[PDB]
């Protein structure tokens, strides 16, 4: 039970974000063990372990570039980019394994860039491998 | 009890689409890497044992030049996630994505090519998933 | 060993070593992750038991250029490829992922089958755990 936790989350086409935060949402959610994933975008870490963290951030109209940071509490741990301004839909990706200690908060935030086009198709999935 | 289930393969060749496969299109990978369970059959389709959370993922790689691919992952015929290969003039382009599926025993998740061809084969492309945890 | 787990960063622009252009073994310099301490200070993980692992990995540059592949290695020989370059864009990444099943002591590793990496490999990602053991 407590050692089960998992979410996976898509954008998709709904029509329900600061420069401050820059934090990218995702409104369709396909999994969410623990409910630990909250407002459509910060996971926050239920007991110390290892999570798995992954995500495919969709620039969509061609001709532009950004920069997305998957975030440990404020701060950037890893980047994913996406600026080649002949191709539609190209993925920003990247994945982590994290130490992670209760109540630490990791979310993705657009770094540089503004999605335009939408992010529709972006996803962001996470879960606990194992607990410490 | 099945605790245990994971799956991995490639497309090892760049052979052409089988004649079936134009018709359903759906993506085959002939190289079993990982098979625990056994769950993964016709080189193509993961039946869930029971059920749970499963991760999946894939990373479709096309020629130049192919049509422009979009490859979905499919949920008993409907698709949830989707990736995208627009051409950008190169040797090989990739359409990735990956995602978390709470599945039930016996649903099926599998590749569908919903727009493209494969012209060239789909050589190096790799699928795989496995059990996070049963529900 | 049931819990083994590694996630690895290069976490700056320099330049290969001229060891690193011999081996062609693609190093990390930043540990995130490194429970049981199976992933090598050269960039090499050692499987400590018999199981199923998944392995993921981002080659990310900032030249271009050239085309780049990345082979995942198992004792020696590729597994998985993964390719990119002959470009020119902000940055790129050459991707892939597997699961893998391992004896004890593989030793699984990336390595850059074709191209250089001139300008560094920045923000480069390399992850791997036992998803069970056999
Ligand atoms: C290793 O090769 C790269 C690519 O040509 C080059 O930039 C780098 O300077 C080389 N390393 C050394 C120590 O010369």
């Amino acid at each position: 039970a407590n050692s089960k936790v998992a979410f996976s989350a898509v954008r998709s086409t709904n029509h329900e974000m600061s420069n401050k935060t820059r934090i990218i949402y995702f409104d369709q959610i396909l999994v969410n063990v623990g409910n630990f994933f909250t407002l459509e975008s910060v996971f926050v870490a239920p007991r110390k372990g290892i999570y798995s963290f992954s995500f495919h951030v969709i620039k969509v109209y061609q001709s532009q570039t950004i920069q997305v940071n998957l975030m440990l509490n404020g701060k950037p741990v890893i980047s994913a980019f996406a600026g080649d301004k002949d191709v539609t839909r190209e993925a920003a990706t990247n994945g982590v394994l994290l130490y992670l200690d209760k109540e630490d908060k990791v979310y993705l935030k657009l770094e540089k860039g503004n999605l335009l086009g939408g992010w529709q198709y972006s996803t962001f999935s996470g879960f606990l491998v194992f607990p410490l």
